[PDB]
């Protein structure tokens, strides 16, 4: 009840202002969160669409959250806190409360950049630049023994100062925790960034977030093509066991796309860790001119 207490925001501090985006499994809105000191900052608050979905009691949900709290990393989003708000039948729905980023999600700031009018274009060091960030982002926590869960570019953010962090902590556990949902939240995995394993079997370790990482990186160089074109995810499984993989994208260096595809192979005791990641990219930007 320390860190349990401390994790959890007054509900009346908090005032929600408009639906920024709405899905299957929540929403995200913008809201202000009033201050001690009399000011109001500016949040993203993350409601979970929960109807009968969790086997543990919401004490559980805070303390997960409490943990993430501890995360003081550039590139790992840190969460501001929690706020409960009772159902008419008596049921607590948690509400995280998310530093604001301006820039939004990365997928979309990709897909602009494809614009006349949005960001310009990226250039190819800038791309490699995002994928590092995330690399550096994931290797904190697999340090800390987390599995993110649902690693793509979309559920990646864009710091003010276009510093990317991993974010969308729906799904992320310790390795050797319990699952805290039913099976109905598995659905929220995306099919085409999931690792052949996991497919296979209800199994997902470190080397399963690295194939997902690779997915991400290969978003990243299309500039936000969706992954596997031609293909329909209830192929993918078969697809995957015939061993195709994410095809090179155009003007993606050769050793980037060496990368890439050590994520993709098939034991996962022979994919890299995301320290072995994270300094292979470090090196490739290195090499290029500025
Ligand atoms: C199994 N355990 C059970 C218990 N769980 C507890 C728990 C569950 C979930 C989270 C958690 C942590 C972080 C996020 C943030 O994720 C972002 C990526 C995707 C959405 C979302 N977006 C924004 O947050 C956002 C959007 C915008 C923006 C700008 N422009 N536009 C259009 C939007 C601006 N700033 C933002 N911050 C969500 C949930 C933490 C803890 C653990 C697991
Ligand atoms: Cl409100
Ligand atoms: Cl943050
Ligand atoms: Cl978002
Ligand atoms: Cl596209
Ligand atoms: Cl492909
Ligand atoms: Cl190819």
């Amino acid at each position: 009840q320390n860190k349990l207490e401390d994790v959890v925001i007054d509900r009346n501090l908090l005032i929600l202002g408009k639906i920024l985006g709405e899905g299957e499994f929540g929403s995200v809105m913008e809201g202000n969160l009033k201050q001690e000191d009399g000011t109001s900052l500016k949040v993203a608050v993350k409601t979970m669409k929960l109807d009968n979905s969790s086997q543990r009691e919401i004490e559980e949900f805070l303390s997960e959250a409490a943990c993430m709290k501890d995360f003081s990393h550039p590139n790992v989003i840190r969460l501001l806190g929690v706020c409960i708000e009772m159902s008419s039948q008596g049921i607590p729905k948690p509400m995280v409360i998310l530093p604001f980023m301006k820039y939004g999600d990365l997928h979309t700031y990709l897909l602009y950049s494809r614009l006349e009018t949005g960001p310009k274009h990226i250039p190819l060091q800038t791309l490699l630049k995002f994928m590092v960030d995330i690399a550096l982002g994931m290797e904190y926590l697999s340090n800390r023994n987390f599995l993110h869960r649902d690693l793509a570019a979309r559920n990646c953010m864009l710091r003010d100062d276009m510093t990317v962090c991993v974010a969308d902590f729906g799904l992320s556990k310790k390795i050797y925790s319990g699952d805290y949902y039913r099976q109905g939240r598995i659905a929220k995995m995306p099919v085409k960034w999931i690792a052949i394993e996991s497919l296979a079997d209800r199994v997902y370790t470190s080397k399963s977030d690295v194939w997902a990482f690779g997915v991400t990186m290969w978003e990243i160089a299309t500039r936000g093509m969706t992954p596997y074109p031609g293909v329909q995810n209830h192929e993918m499984y078969d697809y995957l066991l015939h061993g195709h993989r994410l095809k090179q994208p155009e003007d993606c260096l050769d050793e980037l796309y060496e990368i890439m595809y050590s994520c993709w192979r098939t034991d996962p005791l022979d994919r890299p860790t995301f320290s072995v990641l994270r300094l292979q990219l470090e090196k490739l930007l290195e090499s290029l001119p500025d």
